[PDB]
């Protein structure tokens, strides 16, 4: 009889299912949520409390871009999910609470994943580091950071200087995890405790008998460290004056329990990307039900909704400059999926998906939360064109194909992590990887493994490609064994790091919001896809000859004639893009990893673009030293002439089959090329992309698109007067930033990138 | 091939051999070690620097003893290898130095291994624990305790509750270790840390290949571990004003060298046993040199060693009163294996082996070091007869065979690691285990897994004996069952400990001294062996009646006819000892084990005879409820009563094939009963030592010795008059302690038990 007196109670007038004996947020949503078609009419403004509220916060917001440094941060306190006493912007207004530390914006120390880093940080902003957190962290308490340092080949290292492989998690928090925060809101944490207790009763048998013996001793003190955790998060909440052993009874707590849930999160670890899930249409269960019960208006629903999002506009990390280069603006990537599709046919799409887009209008436009629509062509029209409408007013948004992800997963109840990786909720995570340089793998096969800059043996030592004439099949049969170096030391460079950060940093409080076996992805990035395939194209159909220095290193290219470049739909590169895109799959898929983690690939980049491309000497292509790379999946800066259909076109043919870590395109398009009036832009936008989204059984289509409406002209006028542009938010990678968060030369990457003049 | 100047100046006139090129203590002693046949008469007496520097270290000792508590302990101090200042009895006469902390005898806290224990120590002895110290402990750096506590299963807290499986090694530091500590003496720092680079870089093949790539990610780290903790020994050396990063040049460096490697151990790691090694004939090499050279006389030599071994005198370790019971007696065990003969055929006797010895008489008698007496019949007489002799005066030594270990292992460098448990030195250490109950789980068969004590059911649920009368078929048949049963539970308990203290307390410094492949055993041991033994001949040779209560459960025991009891060469009840090892180890035997460590068993207690007699009831061979068992091996209390002949034979016939951890046995014969005058009695006890470790192809022989010799009548005295026996000295179990160190309780054991009146 799984019912009791108070759960009864909670979940009075909700319709019954398999959810109600076991943990399965999916069935709940399933059984209960209310799919809307109508348009945003309904949609409430604002109210003071608000409004007052996130004024004050944005003027933390405009000191952080102007000193592009943090407002504040502890020196002496190690965090926990326990260690703050509660703080708030002004506890009369808030209708839902909960800091990180206990004042808006300050930051924390989370020293599990190594000291160093936040001693960089203290030294960088001028703020001196407790010195007996100093010593706990380097002679008691061993971090992620000197256990990965500790086991490093000097190899990876010289992969690390010289800019082949360089920003892999060693020193920062992998994150790419996201525990479904919903679990606290529909069962309480006591329900979840017991069914954890459960999980790690179901262990014994195989521990008794030897099998599979270290993995499963692994798993029950995982499971322990879980179980623990949440017991905490009830704590935490207390201090707030919560008690949330029990499950939410009405919309403010199922906010409240879920935002708490990833309150723990962001007090405990501090990954790149922490994501917040798949929760505006679950949240509309309880909104809904409030609305119909008369105890909520429409007004204070919106007011709900924007106070949540407004701490996920609060989110903030300690991170040292570096840090800062390899991922600009300060980004969280607290992700939300909105809408989408079920697999019966209805849309997930609720009046709750809404009311977050409204968000950008309620409070203006904010990076955080980096809300991702999940498309579909059989979307309501009145969300499609809402959805475009927001874009074209605030350049907010992201877009991923849920008509290709669902059926690929078989399921309607994944989320997206960080940028766009998918993952189903609660069952699944990846182990982060960053990136790897393609294009200075293709300068060493032609270089025989000598790194361009430092004049250095990095890769294989082997012979140089002779000749005044570069061939394409010499050159692609070099490039194809640099790859094949490439592939195992960045799967060795992680499997160490995972099992590293497996070790000293297990992220215990998401991890207890999932299930007892976590399916876990070995996620492999590669940056300079387009630099690497308009290298070969022009290599393949125009004559380029190597400049050459006394050693007889390759330090320029001169090229005789015109060649297709990615992004303008011609086969002759895109088909290039596509072979590099499937070679380096192929060759990974093949090598051993750490808890067997599946390896998975991912064209993206985020500011690695930047930070690679200065590391990167002139290339075949044509592209001069030290200038960025394209982001994520992009063509180079200006190479997509063709209009807008044409370069989506070429993004799209990329095989989200040899990449389903995901793959990254950033659009950014003039108003007056999508039409005359708002109506026929937000037509043709949808439009847009439901050509680039397009499934079908013999097209594959586009995987993400961020969309930026905007002229370059205004982004000028910002770069010369901030004050002015307070909110002005736009895409960069998988993400976005406030333009002003950005530092000059970032910035200077994104006003030469490509603004489409047309479709 | 020009050898580095430092390591030919250090080793001018040794002879060449392998030992130069690669790290080989064992060459080094083959190739350069001096055999000696002589006699004592050589011997120095103590000088005075030593004897004032003794008389106020014992003061010390009274006050321990009379407390039965630490002089004084760390409060706020979280001891490592270099978190103590040089500490000094009287900088100005010690010719070795080294402390544990800044004081003699102040105990250091150890929070690796676990903060509660350090809780209960400082609750027990009056003193409060710094609040920083148990929440870094309890927060920050998670412990080797609860680590273990939090995989455990409620079967084995049972267990560990009942009496059946307790005092296992998950609340103190599991010890089995012995670090070559002669390789610092013989190569110094720096060329142990090249080899240990050369080490981890001969690992990065694999690691690349995906090859075992968990274990190898794990040994790298351990590598690196190792690696760093050699630079500490170093760094810990320098206060004390010594550079120990070249080789030691004469012999007072070579026992400092050797000393200091010992000392970051014990400044490290709280192991139960924290065994010295085979060091005595490894250091008679540089003394030797020395007084060929002039540069020593006799005198100082006999002073460097008596500094050395006062030093492991003083070792000491804050433990609680739980642990005092289980290892009574403030024991070390700092084991020294002296004398035995090589593979070759001559003796590894030297004169240092007099040395040691003699440091029962320079400074009196004394529990630590804990020196062992490698056996064989071919040692020279001499040797034989002045050991004897000690043994007579002092009753501080063990004697173990040579003559069956050595061939077993085809080598002639292994040490005894604590009491018994022999070991391949800086090639192999042990996972320790403790014991089990195997009398209790005798009970359990007969009472169908209930505790006959506590009323619950620990063992597996099953019918108990309803016979009027107990029958030897049916209760060995559950026997056996209970055996599996206990066998797996007993392997899945170290299974999970050996992992967390892998994880949570690895032991750097010492392993750092050790090969980079090290062969591991999984140590099982087991208490009450007569109890079972003879409780079975009282069932298959006699009337057992089954005194049964309201839910009938035998809770005692009726017995009528005479039986067989083992200790009197009556093969009637040898034969089921015998039987019973055989058992117990082919079940262990089947069972996988953490890191694949070679399951070994040893009959061997410690003070465990004590705390499990003190939780079985009554038991079939007549044995009262909590009343003691015998300590390791030996017959019951007062049970062998056919001479010392008859029960060396039966503890002689025990399989060491079947208990390779060791056989311990703790004989106590009365000066009389050896002779008239000293002569005859040394003549007659290396006689009798000749027959017990008589090894012949179908004779295994004994494999260890406890030698006491005195009247019961002495110790009673000492009991009533304490100040009287300051330095009174006995073997227990498998080591000594001073008698005044002992509880009433543990006294009271002491004097009951067999005091062998004729041969
Ligand atoms: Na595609
Ligand atoms: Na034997």
């Amino acid at each position: 009889s799984e019912l009791n007196e108070k759960l009864a109670t909670a979940w009075e007038g909700f319709t019954k299912g398999d959810w109600q004996n076991e943990v399965n947020v999916r069935d709940f949503i399933q059984k209960n949520y209310t799919p809307y078609e109508g348009d945003e009419s309904f949609l409430a403004g604002a109210t003071e409390a608000t409004t007052t509220l996130w004024d004050k916060v944005m003027e933390g917001v405009k000191l952080e871009n102007r000193t592009h440094a943090p407002v504040d941060f502890d020196t002496a306190v190690a965090s926990t999910i326990t260690s703050h006493d509660a703080g708030y912007i002004n506890k009369q207004l808030e209708k839902i609470v909960g800091l990180q530390t206990e004042a808006p914006l300050k930051r924390a120390l989370i020293p599990f994943g190594g000291i160093k880093m936040i001693e960089g940080s203290c030294k960088a902003y001028n703020r001196e580091l407790d010195p007996m957190i100093k010593k706990i962290f380097t002679e008691y308490r061993k971090t992620h950071n000197q256990g990965v340092f500790d086991v490093y080949t000097p190899d990876i290292l010289r992969c690390r200087k010289s800019g082949v492989l360089t920003g892999l998690p060693d020193a920062y928090g992998r994150g790419r995890i996201i525990g479904d925060y919903r679990r606290v809101a529909l069962y309480g944490i006591d329900y979840l405790m017991k069914d954890k207790l459960a999980q790690f009763t179901s262990l014994q048998a195989d521990l008794e008998n030897g099998v599979n013996l270290e993995q499963t001793i692994r798993l029950r003190e995982e499971i322990a460290e879980q179980h623990r955790a949440l017991g905490q998060m009830k704590e935490m909440a207390a201090k707030y004056g919560y008690d949330i052993s029990g499950p939410a009874t009405n919309a403010q707590e199922a906010i409240q329990w879920t935002y708490f849930g990833y309150l723990a999160a962001v007090k405990s670890q501090n990954g790149a990307a922490m994501s917040f899930g798949r929760t505006s249409t679950f949240l509309d269960v309880y909104i809904e039900r409030d609305l119909k019960a008369g105890k909520i208006t429409e007004q204070e629903a919106q007011e709900m909704v924007d106070h949540l999002v407004m701490k996920l506009r609060m989110v903030r990390f300690l991170r040292t400059p570096e840090y800062d280069e390899l991922f600009s603006g300060d980004p969280i990537w607290a992700t939300e999926s909105i809408g989408g599709m079920g697999l019966d046919g209805r849309t997930l799409v609720t009046k709750n998906s809404f009311r977050f887009l409204n968000t950008l209008y309620t409070m203006g436009p904010s990076p955080e939360p980096n809300m991702t629509i999940l498309w579909s062509e059989k979307l309501p029209l009145n969300f499609k064109k809402f959805a475009a409408k927001v874009s074209i007013d605030t350049s907010s948004l992201q877009y991923e194909n849920d008509d290709l992800m669902r059926p690929d997963f078989n399921n309607d109840d994944y989320a997206i992590a960080a940028a766009v990786s998918p993952m189903i909720v609660g069952k699944q995570m990846q182990f982060f990887g960053a990136r790897a340089n393609l294009a200075k793998t293709m300068l060493y096969a032609i270089n025989g493994g000598v790194d361009e800059k430092l004049k250095m043996q990095v890769g294989p030592k082997s012979e140089p490609i002779k000749g005044d004439v570069l061939n394409y099949d010499e050159v692609m049969e070099r490039m194809d064994h640099f790859m094949d170096w490439l592939a195992k030391q960045y799967i060795t460079a992680l499997n160490i790091i995972h099992y590293m950060h497996d070790k000293y940093s297990y992220e215990a409080s998401l991890m207890a919001l999932h299930d007892r076996d976590v399916i876990r992805t070995m996620a492999c990035g590669i940056a300079g896809l387009s630099v690497a395939a308009d290298s070969l194209s022009a290599i393949k159909y125009a004559k380029v000859k190597p400049i050459r220095d006394e050693d007889g290193l390759a330090i320029d290219f001169e090229i005789e004639g015109e060649y297709p470049q990615f992004g303008n739909n011609d086969p002759r590169v895109d088909d290039l893009a596509v072979d590099l895109v499937e070679r380096f799959m192929k060759k990974i898929q093949k090598l051993h990893t750490y808890r067997d983690a599946i390896p998975t690939q991912s064209v993206l980049t985020i500011t690695s673009n930047v930070v690679y491309g200065k590391k990167t000497g002139n290339t075949p292509d044509g592209r001069r030293a030290g200038a960025p790379f394209g982001p994520g999946a992009n063509p180079m800066h200006g190479r997509d002439q063709k209009g807008a259909v044409a370069s989506l076109t070429s993004v799209a043919k990329l095989p989200f089959a040899y990449a389903k870590d995901g793959i990254s395109y950033t659009f950014s398009i003039v108003p007056n090329a999508l039409g005359k009036d708002d109506e026929v832009r937000k037509t043709n936008l949808a439009g847009l992309m439901d050509g680039y989204f397009h499934h079908e059984a013999s097209i594959e289509g586009g995987q993400h698109l961020n969309v930026n409406v905007m002229n370059r002209e205004m982004l000028l006028d910002a770069m010369e007067n901030p004050e002015k542009y307070p909110q002005l938010t736009i895409r960069v990678s998988g993400y976005a930033v406030r333009f002003n968060s950005l530092t000059k030369e970032q910035q200077q990457d994104v006003i030469t990138r490509t603004f489409t003049q047309s479709m």
